RNA sequence: GUGCUGCUGUCUCCCAGACGGGAGGCAGAACUGCACCUUCCAUCAGAGAA
DNA sequence: TCTCTGATGGAAGCATATCGT
DNA sequence: ACGATATG
């Protein structure tokens, strides 16, 4: 399935939900324990601080002894296979319980006819009553039905609960012990601590269901605003929600499977109205405010079988067969790129009017009409000032470092003489003094300078939102990735002047790189909403995308498969098909003629290429997405580069490695 | 609702101390702008910086 | 030596089937 | 037809 998840505000929460919570992590953390327990191996347990004990089998036996097992070790190798049925350690095909909130009742609850029914399993046939299939039962049930006949498999709970919300805290520990126990079980193939939860240290999500996994609710929307109603053994309660513009307007329906569906609006731009249906929902605390989890699903957009099928087609290499398009798909590739946001172009299968002509595999040629550019420059005087004062950060902290080292040795390197004088001292315009005791007094003036212009730089990048510029505001733009540069540099400096005083700090910068990450995600974030956008808007089914997995670079930044995945995500959901293509020597070679040509550095968007023997240029951005989109299209037909090495007489052999040098070296 | 995301006034804590920096609490003022699947866990590494 | 990511994992975000009234 | 478990 697929799911997405949001989270609303309730502030006047009863004490009967509190109670209902804080009881539920308790059970919960007593379930954690009786399984670890009955598992019946010593573990590590980490608690608040991060200290780690080694519970030894006398904690576990006693815990056993005080649960309801007096005699835990005549009946160990039941329990153990139990403990290990409800883990989910037996083979997936003929499960003991296929849901492990399913063993509660024939754990908890007294006289329980569970484990004594055949009516679900798939040897009834009707077209009888006294086929009993009770041979074939699975192990975990029937050490269950075993221990319950020896009359100790009913446990006395810490607190007296109702079962469907056992059953929610069956699930929540059950879950945990199966994500803890495949982490130790991968710990001990190299040759694992326990958390467990808390009320807020390590909260679990308190579920309510509609079909038994704990208890059910009845979820409205009124004006803005949901309502949720959890019926609780003592009561019905109902709650209300702070309004979100996250569902924003919403409007809710039951089903007849039952489940909720929600009509909604997310953005501000449009008016589009999501849909998502709501089957279980989720209870968390966090610095003392309650929060409920939406996680709907959603249906994503329907991907045509063409799409699938031309994928299949271009992504393969030329030494292969594969069925032909035969339809008029259109391909859309772009280069990522931080001074360029990216850059797009696109193309439509059997037609050529006026545009970049690229051959395509085994069809006719097709012109590229619409390409460009988007996002990059806003403004060019905050783009300047946040890269002088990144530079600034970066030979201040080369500076105060140089100074740190001169005041206490009282000499200086040649190497880092010469580098202090030539480099560090104009990057940091700063004059140098030779008294030690007021050359801090300067460096922390210069530092007061820094951070206020840093100020004043952040409170433009604020007040880009909030004048009448407002809709000129590009949705993303070059600024983001310098911001995060220079609020790296800023951090790094600070951090260096706040040690100055050498010859910890429990909080320190957490301001500053809570602010990094929420940049980054937000600009993630825009990023892929606006490729989404470009690619929806020209009606691309298929996205060549440079695959940027082979400073002032996007890999500084972020991980290099991060942004990747992230955009085949959103265009999968989209309805549109992603392939990464390589980008060897895509910047530097003309999509006119395929030919090597001039890529400036002194203006890194111009790209100078020969043809008919006059030198022509052309944007060296554009120029990427058209060689990726020409190297998807074409299959990778014609190569640049050739690895070889040389065995004798002068005559080099080529090295072939990939399939694609293959394919290309038998067409020639 | 979480963020992009700040300003002013005032108060508290911490590190140098007399040039300064970091972390927070309330009260106001301007703003109707853009985007948003998230929760929890364990091991191993990359960074930087004393 | 210490913190903070970051990698790469792991577990999650319900449905049908009867009897009994 | 809806509640109470119980199991794919």
């Amino acid at each position: 399935p697929s799911y997405k998840s949001s989270r609303v505000l309730v502030r006047d929460v009863p004490e009967e939900l509190v109670d209902h919570y804080e009881r539920s992590h308790r059970v919960a953390a007593f379930f954690m324990r009786l399984l670890l327990a009955m598992r019946r191996e010593p573990y590590s347990l980490r608690m608040r601080d991060g200290t780690e004990r080694e519970v030894d089998l006398d904690e576990t036996d006693d815990f056993l002894r005080s649960a309801g097992c007096e005699e835990p070790d005549a009946v160990s190798d039941d329990l153990r296979s139990f403990a290990l049925a409800v883990l989910h350690q037996d083979n997936p095909k003929k499960r003991a319980f296929l849901e492990s909130e399913n063993c509660v009742s024939i754990l908890c609850l007294e006289k329980s006819a569970s484990g004594t029914r055949y009516y679900k399993r798939p040897g009834y046939q009707l077209l009888l009553g006294r086929e009993l299939l009770k041979t074939d039962t699975r192990e975990g049930m029937a050490a269950a039905l075993r221990l319950r006949e020896r009359g100790v498999f009913p446990v006395s709970v810490p607190e007296h609960l109702d079962l469907d919300s056992l059953k929610a805290a069956m699930a929540s520990a059950a879950e945990r012990l199966k994500s803890w126990l495949a982490c130790n079980q991968r710990a001990v193939d190299e040759k694992a601590a326990v958390t467990l939860c808390d009320a807020d240290d390590s909260p679990i999500k308190v579920r309510f269901g509609l079909t038994g996994r704990g208890r059910k609710f009845v979820l409205s929307a009124a004006g803005s605003r949901f309502l949720i109603t959890v019926k609780l053994p003592c009561g019905d309660v109902g709650l209300t929600a702070v309004p979100s513009r996250y569902f924003w307007n919403p409007s809710v329906g039951r089903t007849t499977s039952n489940s909720f569906r929600i009509e909604f609006t997310k953005r501000t731009t449009e008016n589009r109205r999501y849909v998502g249906e709501v089957k279980e929902i989720g209870l968390v605390r966090q610095r003392g405010r309650y929060y409920f989890f939406i996680d709907y699903n959603f249906d994503p957009e329907e991907v045509s079988d063409e799409t699938k099928v031309g994928r299949a087609f271009f992504r393969a290499p030329l030494n292969e067969s594969r069925p032909k398009p035969k339809d008029k798909l259109t391909v859309m590739g772009i280069d990522l790129g931080i001074n360029p946001a990216f850059a797009f172009a696109v193309c439509t299968l059997g037609e050529c009017q006026d545009g970049i002509r690229s051959p395509v595999a085994k069809m006719e040629d097709v012109s590229f009409d619409s390409t460009g550019l988007r996002g990059g420059i806003g403004s060019q005087k905050l783009h300047r000032e946040m890269h002088n004062l990144s530079d600034r950060c970066f030979y201040g902290a080369r500076y105060i470092r140089l100074s740190k080292k001169l005041r206490d040795r009282g000499a200086l390197n040649d190497i880092e003489a010469r580098l202090l004088e030539e480099k560090y001292i104009p990057g940091f315009r700063i004059v140098h003094i030779e008294d030690a005791d007021e050359r801090r007094r300067t460096v922390g003036r210069t530092v007061k300078e820094i951070k206020q212009e840093y100020k004043r730089i952040r409170h433009q990048f604020y007040l880009r939102y909030h004048t009448s510029k407002r809709d000129r505001t590009e949705l993303i733009s070059a600024e983001y990735f310098r911001m995060l540069f220079l609020v790296k540099n800023l951090r790094n400096l600070l951090k260096s002047w706040n040690r100055y005083h050498w010859t910890g700090n429990p909080d320190e910068l957490k301001s500053y790189v809570r602010y990094y990450n929420n940049l980054r995600m937000d600009t993630l974030k825009k990023l892929t909403c606006a490729i989404v956008r470009t690619a929806k808007e020209h009606g691309a089914t298929l996205v060549a995308m440079e695959n940027i997995q082979r400073e002032n670079s996007l890999l500084s930044l972020w991980a290099p498969g991060m942004v990747l995945e992230r955009v085949e995500q959103e265009l999968k959901n989209e309805g549109i098909l992603a392939w990464e293509v390589d980008p060897r020597h895509t910047s530097q070679t003309s999509c006119i003629t395929d030919e090597f040509g001039y890529r400036s550095l002194v203006a890194k968007d111009t790209f100078y290429f020969e043809q008919d023997r006059k030198i022509h240029r052309i944007d060296a951005d554009v120029n990427a997405a058209i060689n990726i989109a020409r190297r998807f299209l074409t299959r990778y037909r014609s190569l640049t580069q050739l690895w070889a090495s040389l065995l004798d007489d002068g005559r080099y052999l080529v090295n072939v490695t990939r399939q694609h040098e293959r394919a290309y070296l038998e067409l020639q």
